[PDB]
């Protein structure tokens, strides 16, 4: 699975490389490169390095019979 990385971690973008984090929103995984910095898009456009160590994706296999 793909273009699952939400965000949990807060994080501020100050430059323009790195990407921030907001908590809440659900972002693209487009790079990977090891477990930590990968590359997200935000919303519909913007994208950079995006720690994925802050993000989650479908928490492992918590919601697999949902509740």
């Amino acid at each position: 699975g793909s273009e699952i990385v939400v965000a949990m971690y807060d994080f501020q973008a100050t430059e323009a490389h790195d990407l921030r984090l907001e908590r809440g929103q659900e972002y693209i995984i487009l790079e990977k490169n090891d477990l930590h910095w990968w590359r997200a898009r935000d919303k519909y456009g913007s994208e950079g390095y995006i720690p994925s160590n802050y993000v989650t994706g479908k928490k492992s296999n918590n919601l697999d019979q949902y509740d």
